[PDB]
């Protein structure tokens, strides 16, 4: 089964990644409004989109765990 | 060794995002109280500990770039 | 060409992670100087290069995905 694991976490990888890179954008798009106009507002909300994109990160990493897992199975 | 050295990388990779998850949830429990009570100390503070998950998930990319670098041998 | 690949990728891996670290000392030497002497402007310069740091993680996660896949090739 360690192969066919390996194509679904693969799948799973780049549907995370889509989602991660969807948050990169807000967060730019964040910054860019805080470089702008800053305010503590735009702080805080700039501060959220952060860490939002970091447990995305950690998300994905446990994802590239499973992947050296399951390689592990056929070494 | 290969194998038995991508054996001991993935038992790193697992400790290093036990890590990763205290370090987010620290993170997370910063930013709750950062958006409950704003200030230039909540801020600094959430800064901090955001800082200091992307330092934690750096060393979680070299472990992967040493499961990388484990796996070419045997390839 | 999988395994010949794999090598230009760590190769890709390792560059990309040369600078992650600069950018995650680039990142820590602004928490140093906002906690030293907080701000709006060591606040705001401090999150520009938080998100630089994640953007640069997003495209060390996108070459660790280009990993797997050419993995799955041999696999
Ligand atoms: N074989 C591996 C490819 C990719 C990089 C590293 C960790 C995971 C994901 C398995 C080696
Ligand atoms: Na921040």
């Amino acid at each position: 089964d360690a192969q066919d694991k390996l194509k679904y976490l693969v799948k799973q990888l780049e549907r995370a990644l889509r989602e991660l890179k969807k948050s990169l954008d807000e967060l730019e798009r964040s910054l860019e409004e805080l470089e702008k106009n800053p305010s503590e507002d735009a702080l805080v909300e700039n501060n959220r989109l952060n860490v939002e994109n970091n447990k995305i990160i950690v998300e994905v990493l446990r994802i590239i765990l499973e992947l050296a897992k399951a390689s592990a199975k056929l070494a």
